[PDB]
């Protein structure tokens, strides 16, 4: 094959025992209304980002892990 993976997706599986930090990371990564964000997280799993730079992917993920949440890389 000859395909360059320069498009990664960041999905949120489990907010973990730090929904407060998650919701923050979310709004920070997106900026959706408090509600929308709430529902999103509460509607896990759910995509947070699609076709974003790897650097950004690992950045957000790292943030999730720092708080203690479960992320998914696609």
């Amino acid at each position: 094959a000859a395909e360059e993976k320069t498009e990664f997706d960041v999905i949120l599986k489990a907010a973990g025992a730090n929904k407060v930090a998650v919701i923050k990371a979310v709004r920070g990564a997106t900026g959706l209304g408090l509600k929308e964000a709430k529902d999103l997280v509460e509607s896990a799993p759910a995509a947070l980002k699609e076709g974003v730079s790897k650097d950004d992917a690992e950045a957000l993920k790292k943030a999730l892990e720092e708080a203690g949440a479960e992320v998914e890389v696609k």
